[PDB]
């Protein structure tokens, strides 16, 4: 059982996830610049007032490059419920020295961007 | 700054009740926490939201704090005020968990919430 | 002998395999105490012979079996294999439940897949 | 199906082969039990193209016991290219349970020693 080091992004509105260049990449004092640089994964919740299935909003989780569901995939690849992040100059190498969090031992880093980042519209942490 | 929170995530109604639990169960597990501190109060949270053009009333949220912290902090266990529903286990004190504290979102994540062994929560009750 | 799932499956209608949250995803059963509830959900995929005489995959089903039994009875909770995935109950032991076993469907219906109020699943799949 | 190690390689850049002490040599798994830590290192050699064929450093790949491409190897079998490894705890049996890692979905885990460890001259984990 693994997990994201960091908490959720909840989409409120229909369009998916999508940073501008150079942001999204949350904050983590313990990475380094190179290490600046993953993808955040859409996780659809689906309960159950008598309507039968109601969708919740989504949540999307960041992994680090190389690291996570995703970790076979390259950066830029083209998948449903996948969408790219990086900081400048962070360089294009898996983080397997970061790997996943295991929930047994870490609780989740909130979730926190950098100074001046834009949300898409409808997008909020926590 | 100055940002409190539960320390765990939201019990969300759709169903017409309100929460309650049978006497003795209904607090969260926390493994940072003694069996002393398992006594406390569900608080409700309501919640409007914009389909598009519509005042669209949301369901209600609700949020568990230990005996003694949280919004109603200084209210005993017990003490009946509409939104508040009291929780504890057996043999738990009945005193102020200030070293448990409030949450601060900045620093710490929520722990989602799990009731412990045996225990169901009402009809249209769902954690989150 | 040759058994059975005591449960009817899950279908999967999604490109999203079955997964839970930690505490969430077992089977409803009266007839079962809090200590038996941890298991898993075992894919099984179905081949036939399309229109076009191409075989072509079904959609898969997600049979739950308690731990300790079943296909996978020789593995531990939260075993890696392939079309495997775990769930556990808040206060389940993980012990094996060969107790409870599995079905024979000679003298024993399946019971109808039910899962417990407020259970979060992955789109694709329906809770009855 | 097609799998690969959990961990990093361990590569050999000198000629000593591998070989730990009593206890020695299992890699540092936080998501197992000391039952499980046992297992073994195969030799993995590649060849590549001054228009001649070339051997590279060998890298040493660890799977635990009872997976791997000899999953079908007992503690201690004798076989060229394979070392044997165990901590004081584990169980001889089959940790099909671990199994082999599919790195579309996981990272590779960085090979790390426990302090104390000794290795052979030559032996680095890149
Ligand atoms: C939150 N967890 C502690 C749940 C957990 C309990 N017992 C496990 C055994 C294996 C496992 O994941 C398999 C695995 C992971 C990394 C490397 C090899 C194999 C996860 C778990």
């Amino acid at each position: 059982n693994t997990a994201s080091w960091f908490t959720a992004l909840t989409q409120h509105g229909k369009e998916d996830l999508k940073f501008p260049r150079g942001q999204g990449v949350p904050i983590n004092t313990n990475s380094s610049p190179d290490d600046q640089i993953g993808y955040y994964r859409r996780a659809t919740r689906r309960i159950r007032g008598d309507g039968k299935m109601k969708d919740l909003s989504p949540r999307w989780y960041f992994y680090y490059l190389g690291t996570g569901p995703e970790a076979g995939l390259p950066y830029g690849a083209n998948k449903d419920g996948i969408i790219w992040v990086a900081t400048e100059g962070a360089l294009n190498t898996p983080k397997d020295h970061i790997g996943t969090r295991n929930p047994a031992n870490n609780a989740a880093i909130v979730l926190q961007l950098p100074q001046g980042t834009t949300l898409p519209k409808g997008f909020y942490a926590e």
